[PDB]
């Protein structure tokens, strides 16, 4: 896709990223229903991605 | 609240604007389908900036 669609798609990566970046962060804090929340957030973040891949990939 | 904690919230903060951010892009992409599970994704990363927030302060 476009540029602007590759921006999006980098985005997105990056987000899905980040999530796995808190939740260790969320893991040593020994917070665990905010380490769980944040699990999901990353599943959320993969579908998303996974969707954008398909789509501007 | 400690420095992790601190590094933490604004982590989760930061993952709820890059997602408030995205939306944005993929609005003005057109994207439907992505934008529709980005606003999803957004939601489900307030949940998580809000959760940290009422856990640590």
């Amino acid at each position: 896709g476009t540029k602007q669609e590759k921006t999006a798609l980098n985005m997105a990566r990056w987000i899905r990223s980040q999530t796995l970046t808190l939740l260790e962060k969320l893991n040593e804090l020994d917070a665990d229903e905010q380490a769980d929340i944040c699990e999901s957030l990353h599943d959320h973040a993969d579908e998303l991605y996974r969707s954008c891949l398909a789509r501007f990939g």
